[PDB]
């Protein structure tokens, strides 16, 4: 297991990109990988079992979680990071395939490939990034929450759990996710520069 | 850990499959093995305990999960996931198998086993659909759910946890298995035509 | 991890077993230990604790289950594995110690060796088959049981948890083992078929 | 992961091990290592918290299992088998530091070291079995247990949790250990019948 | 899985770094890692269930943890591991990225990187160690917190969980940390002195 | 993965350790670890949870069981081994750095190091079998704990969990213990005495 091997791994061997996508990119797409493991389950473990709310009616407590927390940040930066590295992999795919296939018996296809690869990344670090400002305004979390649904009687009392550690893993989430925005929209300026 | 013996792992070395077998489905195959792994424990994770009904009679809580959860959706996935990768499995047993036997001492039998392997992957692709459709219609879940069967007395409010995170799962992983089937067409008639 | 090391790894390279027992039953093994890992501890992880009596008496939960479960179904066919992958085990065993002793320094043994490992291969799955409908007597479960058994006064009901996804996974695995079966039999007709 | 590899690991290239010690032996310690992974934490998981008393005191429960298990069967297993595999750990790691010794610049002493091997193991199997009747006469568990120390009052009723499994799991391990035992005892004799 | 491996990986390969941080820092970043993994689980495991407040108001024990641990030990210790770690990451990746360029086809560069995150690492751990500071004056946790913030009536007490276990590994982890820092500074002086 | 391997990584290559210290520590080592993750899980995973005392008093439970338990064995025995491998960490890495640092381009320092990591690692067990004597007198365990510290009024009856099974584990940690500082000292008896 040398540095050698985890680079050409990380890189995707497609001789196209630059030091800012083959040297920086990889290092944030590890932190967040890290960040993420060292996160999902000691803090968003118990985020609905230690979700309690103030009222007495059975069932509240499931639907009040449901009405605040359509998707837990765990969960959707789970699926950002998997959508994020989907056409990095199918670039690599796309790169193997290709040595396959003259190894049995381009260079303008496979630079369009990755232009369009580092489009589709952008866009959706962009739309996943977009989708939680929609669902979770700001970055903090508050403790009280106060819901009115059915079957909850009026206006109950809900209690976040560890909202502060939540809104620390968040901003650096979120901080992360900006880097890679800025990262691949100078790669895109980069190689669009460098055609011309 | 090389891209190039992941591709070759993923492909089967089956020396018939055109890129969009080769190249699309291994990669629809890994998005749908890495959600379903993020999806697996943290969010079926507490389907039956946090799953609570609104009567007081001794286990009314199993009998109505049972008969509105005849199925989990992540184990009816894993189960796809299973039966649609053994032909795949098939297919790269045989192949070594062939190498072996002629190692200590064809294409067109080859050829036919690995479409026979791809209508049948396209065959379970569609029977696991049709089977999510009947026991589950619709692609979403509702908090509130009316039970009546025996212990329960009359009709008891039983409610589910985290409908809206399961629906979203839900629709990535049907999105999935719909392009796992067009994929599958596409690839038994791209076949057909070159065979032609 | 290439399809060569792995297919190697599954036959025993035994040098004596013919497709249905090298390419056959190695997928269905394969098959059968995923369905395992992927059921064992999701449905039936919370088989006790889930498991509820409509009584008040202390202890009639713990005899009640152990009389109507004397050895989960998970547990019974993790045992079956175990002991049916005990003779392949022996065989691979076998001949690694005959390349190591001709090493430092045959036939027909190594062919007799095959057949009885075949042969009792066959037999424990036909061994742990019966016990599984001695135990439990169809393929289906119910959510009510009636128990009377000390401490629990005259009869109680206790109620099973998830009897439909059980009844699922038990004609799965059913299934394999029925096909293990059949596959071992014509194994062992065609070795016999061969020999004379 | 060729076969190979794995039967040098087992055997540990001692150069003085029959088949007897070097298929069969390592083939039972297999099957001890996977029925004691299969029913480690499925069957005695849940030992201490479903273990119930019919009494009202508190701290009674605690009591009386440390009073009917001072060590629980699987905690007495795993010792029986790290204790057991020492001696072939050592016989490896011995024959290991030989080469490297003679590497940098016989046979009696390694003759001897591995005769006292086998002799030692022979004698831990026995004494984990006979500590194994000392502490839980008998092959077979029951439901009720009647216990009489402090703090809890008179004689009160605990329930064990799955005797029936765990008998079952009891008469497995208990025999796996007699075979290891007999299987010793014959490799000592075949060694010193072939010394003389 | 050699020494010589383990080494190198560790070392970063940068042709740069003295023994003071290529065979002291990595040994004491491996005992970190360490005690984090033995720690991580095991003390900080259950302190939000086993954190319990003395009064009856519903969601005061919530509220009282988050105000008392806005992010616990050891999720502070991930990321100050995370953050420490990632300029030698970077490191290594310049640095293959630079193995890399020249091999398709230098030294002052090198040294300024290696410099720069030396620089940036001490200013992490300077920067983790502030915050520590901040959040939880000394190195010692009291078993009682008296607790006065909404829905809490007046002021209530709360009961942390193992105050004197936390308290060893505080003061374990926050020595490793003074040592990592003042390895950082000799390494800089030391880098700085020979450089003139 | 073979015995050679393993052996050369147990015995960090430092071409000055003898038998006792490369055949039997590694050996005691290995056994240590065993039996500590045999047991950190399964027997002190519930000491928190299941230790109760006999009062109605919030928050008597955590207060007490933090008087008695001010770190808990298994932690202590691995925060012992942790410890008791650093010098061998240490020497390791020192001596593949010598390696790298003449391969780019001896004895008496490399021996010296070695006697100073043996004392250390002598010093280190004495250390915290001293700590363990202070914290927990006696190697066994009691039911009955009484204790007398706010919140708790007067004398409380606390009940430890598993008192005989921890006695044992107590007691075999220990002994190993009090091995590796016996054959410690041997090995600095036996070096001192080579070198005069
Ligand atoms: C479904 C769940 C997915 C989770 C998300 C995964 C995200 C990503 C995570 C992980 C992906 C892999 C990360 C490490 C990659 C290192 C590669 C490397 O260095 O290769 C090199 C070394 O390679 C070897 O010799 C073997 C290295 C083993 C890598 C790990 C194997 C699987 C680990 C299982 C872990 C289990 C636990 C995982 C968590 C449950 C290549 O070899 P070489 O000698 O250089 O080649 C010849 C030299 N020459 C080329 C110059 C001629
Ligand atoms: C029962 C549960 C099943 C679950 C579902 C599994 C689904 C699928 C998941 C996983 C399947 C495997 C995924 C990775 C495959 C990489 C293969 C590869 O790159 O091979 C290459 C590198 O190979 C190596 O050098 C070693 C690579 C190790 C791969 C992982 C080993 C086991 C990981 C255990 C993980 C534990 C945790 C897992 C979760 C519990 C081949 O070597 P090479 O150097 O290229 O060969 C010579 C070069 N030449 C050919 C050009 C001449
Ligand atoms: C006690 C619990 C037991 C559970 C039940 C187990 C049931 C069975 C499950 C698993 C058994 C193993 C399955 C994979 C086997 C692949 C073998 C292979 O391809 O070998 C090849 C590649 O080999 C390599 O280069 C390394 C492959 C690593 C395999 C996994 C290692 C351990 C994973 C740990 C996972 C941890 C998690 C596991 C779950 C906790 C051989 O190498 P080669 O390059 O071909 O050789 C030279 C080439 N030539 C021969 C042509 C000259
Ligand atoms: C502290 C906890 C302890 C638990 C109890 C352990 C009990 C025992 C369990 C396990 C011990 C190991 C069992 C498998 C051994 C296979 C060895 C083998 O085949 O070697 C061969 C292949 O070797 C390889 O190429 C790599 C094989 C990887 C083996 C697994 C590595 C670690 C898995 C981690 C799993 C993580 C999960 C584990 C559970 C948490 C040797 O290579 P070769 O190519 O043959 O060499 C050259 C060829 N020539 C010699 C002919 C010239
Ligand atoms: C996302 C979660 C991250 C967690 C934090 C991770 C923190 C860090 C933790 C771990 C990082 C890795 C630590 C071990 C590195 C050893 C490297 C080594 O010795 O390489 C050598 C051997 O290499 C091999 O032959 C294979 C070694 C396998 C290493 C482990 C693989 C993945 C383990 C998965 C574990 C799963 C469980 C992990 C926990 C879930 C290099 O090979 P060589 O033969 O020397 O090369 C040719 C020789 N020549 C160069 C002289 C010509
Ligand atoms: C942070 C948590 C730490 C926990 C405490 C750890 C304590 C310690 C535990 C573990 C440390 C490692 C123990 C096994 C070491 C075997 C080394 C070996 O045999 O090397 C040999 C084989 O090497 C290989 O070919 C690969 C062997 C893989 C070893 C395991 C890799 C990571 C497993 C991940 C497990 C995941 C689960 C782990 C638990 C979560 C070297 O190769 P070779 O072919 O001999 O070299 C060329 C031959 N020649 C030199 C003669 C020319
Ligand atoms: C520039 C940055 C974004 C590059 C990141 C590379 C990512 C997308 C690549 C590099 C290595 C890849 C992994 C390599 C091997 C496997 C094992 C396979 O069974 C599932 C997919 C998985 C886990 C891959 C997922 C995608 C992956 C992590
Ligand atoms: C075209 C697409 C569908 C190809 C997908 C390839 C799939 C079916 C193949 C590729 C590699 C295979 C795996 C390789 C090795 C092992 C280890 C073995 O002990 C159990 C089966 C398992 C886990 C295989 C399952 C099937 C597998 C995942
Ligand atoms: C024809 C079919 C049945 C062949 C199936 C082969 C089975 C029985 C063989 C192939 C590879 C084997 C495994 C190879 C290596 C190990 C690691 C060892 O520490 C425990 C046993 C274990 C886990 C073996 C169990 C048995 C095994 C799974
Ligand atoms: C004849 C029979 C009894 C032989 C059995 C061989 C046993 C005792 C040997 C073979 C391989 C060995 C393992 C090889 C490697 C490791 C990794 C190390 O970090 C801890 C010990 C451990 C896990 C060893 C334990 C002992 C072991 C399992
Ligand atoms: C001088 C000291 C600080 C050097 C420490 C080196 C550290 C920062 C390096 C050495 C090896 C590296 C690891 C090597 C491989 C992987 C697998 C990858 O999928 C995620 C990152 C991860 C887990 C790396 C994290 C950073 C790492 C641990
Ligand atoms: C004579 C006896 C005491 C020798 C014992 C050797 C010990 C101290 C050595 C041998 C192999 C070493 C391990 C080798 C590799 C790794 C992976 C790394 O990421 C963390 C440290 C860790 C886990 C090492 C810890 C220390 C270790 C276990």
């Amino acid at each position: 297991m040398n540095w050698t091997g985890l680079y050409t791994l990380l890189s995707g061997v497609n001789r196209h990109s630059t030091a800012i996508g083959r040297v920086w990119l990889s290092v944030i797409f590890i932190f967040r990988i890290m960040v993420l493991v060292v996160a999902a389950e000691s803090v968003w473990g118990d985020e609905k079992s230690s979700f309690i709310c103030n009222t007495l009616q059975p069932g509240c407590n499931s639907v009040c979680y449901d009405q605040f927390f359509p998707i837990s940040h765990v969960r959707l930066w789970s699926l950002q990071l998997i959508l994020v590295s989907t056409p990095a992999l199918l670039v690599a795919m796309h790169v193997a395939h290709q040595q396959h296939i003259e190894k049995k018996m381009i260079s303008g296809t496979l630079w369009w490939t990755y232009v369009i690869s580092v489009v589709f990344r952008l866009l959706f670090e962009a739309v996943f990034m977009y989708v939680f400002y929609l669902l979770y305004p700001g970055y903090a979390m508050v403790r009280l929450v106060k819901c009115d649904v059915y079957p909850c009687p009026n206006t109950v009392d809900c209690f976040v759990s560890r909202p502060t550690e939540k809104t620390v893993f968040t901003v650096f989430m979120l901080a992360a996710s900006g880097i890679c925005i800025i990262l691949n929209v100078a790669e895109v300026v980069y190689l669009i520069i460098r055609a011309c």
